[PDB]
């Protein structure tokens, strides 16, 4: 209202959440800050593939989020948004009810985009997924099976796929799983299939030696590795990949017969999203300027997996490069600074500042982490590290974040680095 | 004076400097400042192993100190100092002038203890030194007439030694020089002697994988390396060295006929400050409290080499770890804080903060860095990375560095980390 504005955050994810809190905090009892996601509970998405073998427990990862974000005077609706009207400025939930908004910071994440490779859905065949919790957990129970009657595995990233490091993940503990259980030598083929145009490429044009280091990784396990894939359907227990070379032309095509399979899917913009004219790249992304602002609404912010961020290389198969933790924090603080500044006659001025990817992948004993700043090459920062200090640093951030989530947000996240001090 | 404090700043290097502009910033035109040092210039000490090798010149990394303080309202005196009253607070100078000072801030680096090896002075024989442009401007000189007349080439680090780093990088230049010149096979052999207990220890139990990548660059090179090595004595132009084993003991001796070497030498504190009974421990070393306040006198504050760091561990042939610009850096600024507190009533409560050690090495077109902190595995950070960038990021910093000592410090250094916004 006038004077009242009303905030609304869809999504409660890993920027959505703390968003809420920031945007709270920032605005103060003056105004009403509500948040809105299509689930009732938060959750710790990196520790998903380890839900996906077993290592971790939902329990563990996930939590109900209403009595937290309640406690702090924001407003929490478990729906999912079906439409939203960018003229009219309502958003209608799954249930039919209407929410009005002065401002919407738009945190939804992607949509899973099983459609592009036909019989992928993990509802739908053999190869499963780890991005979410549910699909982690149907994704071990298809593990379990797969232990009481052995048959090829088949694990990796499809065409068009941004995220590839939990790829990698994934593989390497199933292998270290199966050795664990003494199962591993029942295993026919364990093959790696991926879009990229070579191992380690992590959709980041390759980050210290991760091509070395993940090559070799991959050879250690006994896992035989296919690059410049793209999967064309899966039927029939089978998964159809063709493979082309520099100029994208065909060298070969293979059909694999897969017990189990694992392949991280193209990302894309949620329906709902994506739907709204003018809004969105025809990827379902939204166009944002350097502040976090809609190009098309000056009341609607973006920040995320949500916004669209251009291209700076292209593959012989479609990729795309990763949206992270950090550089998705620094989109959310500038967002709410910006909404801030909207509501008491300045222009906010923020930026997200320089683009980066930074990943954590924990094997059980030890870790592989990478840092890349900016995006293109020669880098300010380029490293890749791999140890036991890195799977204890995984596992202080999980425990860290999740408290962090429950107890509220009233500073910059990353004050993270007062372990100098 | 009273109301007046008279605040000296012993040494010029990578600490003296800065402190002597953060000290006059932060106490302003009330109090006097004054610099003393034993050169009338400053030197950019880790691009010595270039100059030793001849990629750079004096004029490069070198420049006098006098107008650049003196704009800016500190006192610089070019001389050594030869003794320290810390009673009457007095220094004498080696012209025999004397100066009091109400506050000493000690930053007089290491001594070079060639005396621990009998023969081992530049100016005694075949080992030179790269610590120093000095010394490296003689070590190129004796380069050159290694190529007129090729022979047997040595490098590596003492017994006692703590900067390692250097050893390996000027090792690698060195090979990659002559190989340049088309002069690499006139060489006899190729050795590299150290006192760390394996390749890549660094005198921090090894950081990323250092121990691999050292091990296998030293190889690529044909470098022959040995490990647990100290120098009895450098005469008759041979090199007399003492392998031992985990416990100490001979495993063998060996006499290496040099024509050309170079060995970090352990470090002590110089004389000047070693000989103010009480204040040192039996290295020479200032021991320091965590506010970097002498232990003995409360008007006497020490920051970067010059101060004691317990060790942490105990190799078969005596090693140290190295303290590096970074955490030099913090000591400079906890030590002109906390001065400046006592100046004002407060006692200052500020610290060095977390142990670090940082280092960057240029071969040429690329090189190598880490990062480690704390001292004790496992660490919080433990990184090692090689590539282009890290040549393209020495560089760069340098020659910012080398400008900063010009136009002065009124801030906290490392706000560097404006790479990010
Ligand atoms: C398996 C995996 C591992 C990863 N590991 C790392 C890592 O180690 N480090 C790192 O920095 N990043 C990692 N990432 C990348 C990244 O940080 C995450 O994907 C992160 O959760 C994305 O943040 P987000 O807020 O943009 O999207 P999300 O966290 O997916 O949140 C989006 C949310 O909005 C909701 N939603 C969607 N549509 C609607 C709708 N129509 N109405 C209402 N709500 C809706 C969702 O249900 C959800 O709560 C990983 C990603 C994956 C898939
Ligand atoms: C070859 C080499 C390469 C290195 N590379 C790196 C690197 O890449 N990164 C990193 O973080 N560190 C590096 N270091 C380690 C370190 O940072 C440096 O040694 C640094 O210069 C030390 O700072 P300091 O102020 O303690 O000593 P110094 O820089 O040596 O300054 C000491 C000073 O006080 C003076 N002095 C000594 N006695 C007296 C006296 N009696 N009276 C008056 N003045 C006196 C000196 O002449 C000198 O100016 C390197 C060291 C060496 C030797
Ligand atoms: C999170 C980013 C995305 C990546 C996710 C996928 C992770 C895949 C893991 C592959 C690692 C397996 O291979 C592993 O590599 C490291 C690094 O060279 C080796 O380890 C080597 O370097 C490390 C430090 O970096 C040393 O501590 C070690 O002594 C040395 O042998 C291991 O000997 C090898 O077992
Ligand atoms: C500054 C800290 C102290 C150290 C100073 C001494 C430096 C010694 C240099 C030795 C490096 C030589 O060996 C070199 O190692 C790197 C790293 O594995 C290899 O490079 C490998 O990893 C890098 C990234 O980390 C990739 O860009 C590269 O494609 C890959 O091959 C090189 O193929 C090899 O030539
Ligand atoms: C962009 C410049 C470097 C950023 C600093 C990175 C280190 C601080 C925490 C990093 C981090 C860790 C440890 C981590 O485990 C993790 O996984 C959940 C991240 O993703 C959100 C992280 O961002
Ligand atoms: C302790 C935690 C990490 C510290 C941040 C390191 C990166 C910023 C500059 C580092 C640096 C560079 C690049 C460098 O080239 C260099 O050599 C002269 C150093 O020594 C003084 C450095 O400290
Ligand atoms: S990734
Ligand atoms: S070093």
């Amino acid at each position: 209202m006038r004077g009242s504005a009303h905030v609304v955050i869809l999504g409660a994810g890993t920027g959505g959440m703390p968003a809420a809190y920031e945007m709270k905090e920032a605005l103060g009892s003056g105004h009403e800050v509500t948040l809105i996601s299509a689930n009732d509970y938060f959750q710790f998405v990196p520790s998903n593939p380890w839900v996906g073998v077993g290592w971790k427990e939902r329990d563990d990862i996930a939590f109900p989020i209403r009595h937290y974000v309640e406690r702090k005077g924001i407003h929490f609706i478990a729906q999912s948004a079906e439409q939203i009207d960018a003229e009219a400025q309502n958003i209608t939930l799954a249930d039919g009810n209407t929410v009005h908004y002065d401002y919407l910071m738009i945190a939804t994440g992607p949509k899973l985009a099983f459609e592009n490779v036909p019989g992928s859905d993990p509802h739908e065949g053999p190869v499963q997924s780890i991005c979410t919790v549910d699909h982690a957990e149907r994704a071990f129970a298809e593990y379990q099976a797969l232990l009481r009657e052995p048959g090829p595995i088949v694990i990796g990233a499809m065409a068009g796929a941004s995220c590839f490091g939990p790829a990698y993940e994934y593989a390497m503990i199933v292998a270290s799983d199966l050795k664990k259980r003494g199962m591993r030598d029942k295993i026919p083929s364990f093959t790696f299939i991926t879009s990229e145009p070579y191992i380690g490429h992590l959709g980041i044009q390759g980050v210290g030696d991760s091509k070395g280091i993940l090559t070799k990784g991959l050879k250690e396990e006994g896992i035989e590795a296919y690059t410049n894939c793209k999967v064309t359907k899966v039927e029939d227990n089978k998964m159809y990949v063709t493979q082309v070379d520099e100029k994208g032309e065909t060298i070969k095509e293979m059909v694999l017969p897969v017990k189990f399979g694992m392949m991280i899917p193209a990302f894309k913009g949620v329906p709902a999203v994506a739907g709204v004219e003018g809004l969105c790249n025809p990827g379902g992304f939204v166009l944002v300027d350097e502040h976090q602002r809609s190009k098309k609404y000056a009341n609607i912010f973006a920040a995320g997996i949500a916004i669209a961020i251009p291209p700076v290389e292209t593959t012989p198969v479609p990729t795309g490069a990763p949206k992270t933790g950090y550089m998705i924090e620094s989109m959310v603080s500038a967002a709410v600074h910006n909404i801030k500044a909207d509501l008491e006659g300045r222009k906010g001025e923020q930026t997200m500042g320089t683009w980066n990817a930074v990943c954590f992948a924990d094997m059980g004993d030890r870790g592989a982490a990478f840092i890349a700043l900016p995006q293109l090459k020669p880098r300010k920062v380029d490293v890749f590290a791999y140890g036991r200090w890195v799977h204890l640093a995984k596992v202080a951030f999980e425990k860290y974040f999740i408290r962090k989530m429950k107890m509220g947000v009233s500073e910059p996240f990353y004050e993270k680095v007062l372990f100098k001090m």
